């Protein structure tokens, strides 16, 4: 009768598989400014804002014209073997990337084809900007405890291509202010690659990592957003923190991994400053790839494990912080 | 221990409230032709397919340039008066448009801003062509009938206008063939509109419809898609009414109001024809409305609620056959 936070986790979901795809081609930050140069000098500019600003000195882009659906579909039959399963087991296969092939079909149902899902497999789209893959494991998290499915996959591939001969085009460009050149810049701390999982009810895997779920808090007053994002979105993450205290039993000594979504080195460092997280404890591949949007919590998770710097037993903080405002903080027990 | 169709339906998850809103403009596909007639006469074609072979004569548009997350913001204020709650109530508010606002951050959370919904409150968009809508209602009801939330938005806008304008621009064109002409005749068949949902654990509204849940059976080994299209939607909509025959206990006969997603006349009476059911019990608004892509659902049953034609007691089927290819079919007890 009586609620507890613990009552709403999930008790029988599990990680059965999880894969990542690095997208082939390095693009140097040198490289982008060597092109970049004569807009910098003719703007003005001694600032290095990619390299020891924003704080990427690399980002992974396509070799060829890999859409969505392709990195998904790559990044999903690796999930697959992780778990050792056929493609006829899943029940549902959502995707969460922001990069997407069509207006429809949805990116989902594009990827299920590809994969060779059975009839009974149902398929869609989850759209959520940064933290759509946490949507996606929740969602699917639900019919499994449910009993609703045995299995489902969660997709997620990005593709920034375009975006980046679109944006240094218009930086080059002969009139180009210097707001418009800072406010492009951002376009180019985006990275490529993907990331796929497939989860399972806890008793036909026994022993694999355990998805607790976890906990989301909104400021959708600020959905219109500068320093101002940065102070709006770890006060959101400071509530989120508590509502996690209150549902997962969460103090920040007690995790064991912090898998973070990144926007940038300093976003990234005011974070981990605010609460007062051992940045030990906070892989970051933004350095080298940039930010994968709604990817990079799994492929970071992904990198871990391959690594392999988890061990049975710890505690596994997923977060992030994505437009809207939204924040969400999950747990994985591995 | 023992598996029953109707375990998996929903036991307390009920429509505390639903609007539509018509889009105000009317445009006659008289009004069209006027303008396509220098091209039919030019192309050698005597064959009005909006009146006589799609069967549109009219749909309506937005008279500005409404965005949808503003007509999803309309309904969905329209949804709480009809609930008679504040916004106050709602912990989820999906968008489940095929209209987009922006790539980023999702359309639900401009609407849920927009509405002033609570820090409590998640949101996300699910995107999946003419179904979201009852995937979004499903994705809803499974937090309800877990006690995860009391309160739950579905919204939906739609905007064509900029389709139409760009379409009428595209086949008016010297340079254009019959096939293209008639490629792009397609998008002449939608409208505009919007429509909203609260839904609500059944014990916070005794005697409020119930959501019973349903079934969705996909093909998307066909994602690529002509009479190809039909036959195999057809096909597929045949398996997904023996899935409704083993969880909803369907037959076509015990059911009272079918309320179908529309995407021409002729597609509609192949379908109320292959499953025998009763003209009568099929409201229909694509003549005057046109395809409202996955708005089309609620709005129908928001129309059906408020001429009255429905009682309580009365087992509604929600259904229709998406790009993936995806069916979905599932119940309401009004
Ligand atoms: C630590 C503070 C974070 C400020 C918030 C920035 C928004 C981040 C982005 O714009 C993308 O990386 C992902 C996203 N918005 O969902
Ligand atoms: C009755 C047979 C139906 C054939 C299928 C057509 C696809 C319909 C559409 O293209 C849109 O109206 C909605 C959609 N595809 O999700
Ligand atoms: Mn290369
Ligand atoms: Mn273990
Ligand atoms: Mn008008
Ligand atoms: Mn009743
Ligand atoms: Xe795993
Ligand atoms: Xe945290
Ligand atoms: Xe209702
Ligand atoms: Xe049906």
């Amino acid at each position: 009768l009586v609620p507890r936070g613990s009552h709403m986790l999930f008790q029988n979901v599990s990680i059965a598989g999880l894969a990542h795809i690095d997208a082939p081609h390095t693009l140097t930050s040198k490289e982008i400014n060597e092109r970049l140069q004569p807009t910098y000098d003719r703007l003005g500019i001694k600032t290095d804002v990619l390299g020891d600003v924003a704080g990427i000195h690399a980002r992974r882009l396509w070799d060829q014209d890999v859409q969505a659906s392709d990195a998904a579909t790559q990044a999903a039959r690796k999930a697959l073997i992780d778990a050792n399963i056929g493609i006829e087991k899943i029940g549902l296969l959502i995707n969460t990337s922001v990069s997407r092939d069509y207006l429809e079909p949805s990116t989902a149902s594009i990827v299920s084809g590809n994969l060779g899902v059975s009839d009974h497999c149902m398929t869609f789209d989850v759209a959520n900007a940064c933290l759509a893959f946490i949507n996606g494991m929740d969602i699917a998290a639900r019919m499994l405890e449910r009993g609703e499915i045995d299995y489902a996959l969660v997709v997620d591939g990005e593709t920034a291509n375009l975006v980046y001969e679109k944006t240094l085009e218009r930086m080059t460009s002969p009139d180009v202010t210097e707001e418009e050149f800072r406010n492009e810049l951002a376009a180019l701390t985006l990275g490529c690659g993907a990331a796929a999982m497939v989860m399972a009810r806890s008793e036909l895997v026994p022993d694999a990592p355990r998805y607790k779920g976890g906990v989301t808090r909104s400021a959708t007053e600020w959905n219109k957003l500068t320093r101002l994002l940065l102070i709006e979105g770890i006060k959101l993450a400071q509530k989120t923190f508590v509502a996690a205290k209150q549902v997962l039993g969460w103090a920040v000594e007690e995790l064991d991994q912090f898998v973070i979504h990144q926007v940038s080195r300093p976003h990234t460092a005011a974070f981990v400053k605010s609460f007062g997280i051992d940045p030990a404890k906070v892989m970051t591949i933004f350095g080298e790839h940039g930010n994968i949007g709604p990817a990079s919590v799994p492929i970071v998770l992904s990198k871990l494990k391959e690594l392999g710097r988890l061990k049975k037993g710890d505690r596994i903080a997923l977060l992030g912080i994505g437009s809207g405002l939204n924040c969400s903080m999950a747990e994985v027990v591995w």
